[PDB]
């Protein structure tokens, strides 16, 4: 099923993958200083989005909690300011880390933070986000900014085309986005 197949192959060399994350460096750089602190990506990434999408302080702490051990694994930290080109070093150790877990069916930093998104967006606990939950915090949240992008991401997502998404389908998609560019994973994002 496409929702487990997952690249074993990284790109980091691809000039697609290298401005994806230029793109967000530059976006969560508050300041504009051009260093990047695990206080401004904590503050963008998920205080921001986790008051847009209206979560509870529990799950706001766990999504916190995900976001540190995730931005950590890329060698961030509280207080510690770091320049492009080492931001990206981090990413790249810790993509190559996280599929080598997954082809080794031990835990990931990544499916961790993708529960925590879903706990959020499933609003009525049905295990399912339907496409009202999805168009409800989409634009709002900052990860669709257009209806049209929206509604294709959602059947973009759907890998099972079930007309729901499942937590497996969400993560796999995010992790091909940032992971591996996988071609699969290219609307994510609209
Ligand atoms: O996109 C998300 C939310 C998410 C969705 C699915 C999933 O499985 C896991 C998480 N978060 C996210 N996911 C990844 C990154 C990210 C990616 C690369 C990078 O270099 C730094 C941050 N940032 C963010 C925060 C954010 C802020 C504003 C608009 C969109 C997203
Ligand atoms: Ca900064
Ligand atoms: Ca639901
Ligand atoms: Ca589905």
């Amino acid at each position: 099923a496409s929702k487990y197949a997952v690249k074993l192959k990284t790109d980091f060399d691809n000039p697609r993958w290298i401005k994806r994350h230029k793109h967000m460096f530059d976006f969560l750089d508050i300041n504009g200083n051009g260093k990047i602190t695990l206080d401004e990506i904590v503050s963008k990434a998920s205080d921001d989005i986790c008051a847009k999408l209206e979560a509870t302080p529990e799950q706001t702490k766990r999504h916190q909690v995900c976001v540190e051990a995730f931005f950590r694994g890329c060698g961030m930290e509280y207080g510690k300011e770091i320049a492009f080109p080492q931001f990206l070093d981090g990413w790249k150790q810790l993509a190559t880390s996280e599929l080598k877990k997954w082809a080794r069916n031990e835990p990931t930093l990544i499916r961790e933070w993708g529960d925590a998104v879903f706990d959020i967006f499933d609003k009525d606990g049905s295990g399912t986000i339907t496409l009202d939950e999805w168009k409800a915090y989409g634009k709002i949240s900052g990860i669709s900014p257009s209806q049209e992008d929206c509604e294709a991401t959602f059947r973009h997502c759907d890998l099972d085309n079930s007309g729901d998404l499942d937590v497996d389908e969400m993560t796999r998609q995010h992790l091909g986005f940032w992971y591996t560019l996988d071609p699969e994973a290219d609307g994510l994002y609209g």
